[PDB]
DNA sequence: CCGACGACAGATAATTTGTCACTGTACAGTAGAATATAGATGCGCATCTATATAGATGCAAATTGAGTGGCCTTATTAAATGACTTCTCAACCAGTCA
């Protein structure tokens, strides 16, 4: 989770061996971070990251509330990985 | 004259393609993993074997010292040297003489 956070927050660079034709020009710091109840997220380490970055950790009430995280995963099975 | 079939042209739904709106369903930590077997290979330990004896013994020459057995001219004389044996070893009285 700490590694996913820094890759999300920082400006992104990829070399030509990725053959990208548009830029992932996406960066900057969240105000809030919303998650399932896994021990990665409900942890002192993410609490300390959140307090130092100033973002608030929030808990997902059901799997069916977080479809914005979950649904990237079916699309990738259907558009990428099954092929 | 009446009926049937082919040429050419004309109109038409089936077929295929495209577009558009509504929808069932997967995203939700998760099958590489557990549990037998045979079959080959390697290290360890025991259980023999075959060689290698030097010490002891028996025996058979090879002298070696120590025995034993068999074969031989003689009688007189003389001298020389070395020995043995035997015998003997009185003392004063009586008759002359310068």
């Amino acid at each position: 989770v700490a590694l996913a956070l820094r890759h999300a927050i920082l400006p992104k660079r990829y070399g030509s061996e990725y053959k990208l034709h548009c830029e992932w020009g996406t960066y900057g710091k969240p105000e809030h971070f919303y998650t399932d109840g896994g021990k990665d997220f409900r942890s002192n380490h993410l609490s300390q990251i959140g307090a130092q970055l100033g973002f608030v950790c929030h808990l997902r009430d059901r799997p069916s509330e977080g479809g914005v995280v979950e649904r990237p995963f079916k699309t990738l099975n259907d558009q990428l990985f099954s092929t």
